[PDB]
């Protein structure tokens, strides 16, 4: 159901800002007024995406979510 920052800007979960600019501006330039004239209910796959940024552009955010939480690995050592 939910997707995946990192996956969502083809950014390693610990990748960086590149595929951060690369993977969005990729489908989001082929997204732009190409059919946004006809359908706006993908819109929001832009600042989904971009929101991502939110998330892997900050150090306790790209650190955090990139397990998910300490749920993704639990007891480490």
């Amino acid at each position: 159901a939910k997707q995946d920052y990192y996956e969502i800007l083809g950014v390693s979960k610990t990748a960086e800002e590149r595929e951060i600019r690369k993977a969005y501006k990729r489908l989001a330039m082929k997204y732009h007024p190409d059919r946004n004239q006809g359908d706006k209910e993908a819109e929001a796959k832009f600042k989904e995406i971009k929101e991502a940024y939110e998330v892997l552009t900050d150090s306790q955010k790209r650190a955090a979510y990139d397990q998910y939480g300490h749920a993704a690995f639990e007891q480490g050592g």
